[PDB]
């Protein structure tokens, strides 16, 4: 449903447009991007806090379960980031480039699973 669905969206966007400007863009433009994915994200976990005391308690744990996978592919993201930004040498740029996307993907992913965890409460609100 909608406000945390549209922020999940928001979410996986930002992912696509930081994943389409990875492979022509120098590194000096790396933090940036990430920056704009991880203000997108913090979005997403405010969106889900003011939502989780509408949804039964017995959901709340398995939610914030969820919650900090984001922020720990976040983490592994700005990580391969890193690595990025001080090897400019081509083969381990085209690497660490490629590391990058699968990082920011695995978010766009656990930002999918934490809407089916959101669901899923709300069904159990049957």
């Amino acid at each position: 449903n909608d406000k945390v669905y549209e922020n999940v969206t928001g979410l996986v966007k930002a992912v696509i447009e930081m994943s389409s400007k990875i492979q022509p863009a120098p590194p000096e433009e790396y933090v940036p991007m990430v920056k704009e994915v991880g203000l997108a994200l913090r979005t997403l976990l405010a969106t889900v806090d003011e939502t989780i005391p509408a949804l039964p308690a017995s959901t709340h744990r398995e939610i914030e379960m969820a919650q900090k996978l984001l922020n720990s592919d976040l983490g592994e993201l700005i990580s391969k980031m890193k690595l990025a930004q001080q090897y400019v040498m081509t083969s381990l740029q085209q690497e660490y480039k490629k590391q990058m996307l699968t990082a920011a993907h695995a978010l766009a992913v656990d930002a999918k699973n934490l809407l089916d965890v959101i669901d899923q409460a709300r069904l159990k609100m049957l």
